[PDB]
């Protein structure tokens, strides 16, 4: 039962907010790689130097 | 004891050798996002779009 909701559809719609097309993605793996392959994965699809 | 040599350092050394500044980088999450940070950690150092 994860309490957490997840963070990774919330982050993929705010760069689009702001119409981001290369940016920097520092990273911890404390909580997982998991948000870090969702904005790889659309670093294809919507082309960013990510 | 892991009988297993360690790849990250011989992939980056291939990836040099080629001469690759673009390139694709198709992992699976089986066995760890070891060598998916070795490529990445050195997509900035050596400014690879991968």
């Amino acid at each position: 039962i994860q309490m957490r909701p997840d963070l990774k559809g919330a982050l993929l719609s705010l760069i689009e907010y702001y119409q981001w097309d290369k940016f920097a993605y520092l990273y911890d793996s404390d909580r997982g790689l998991s948000t870090l392959q969702a904005v790889l994965d659309s670093a294809a699809e919507k082309k960013w130097q990510v």
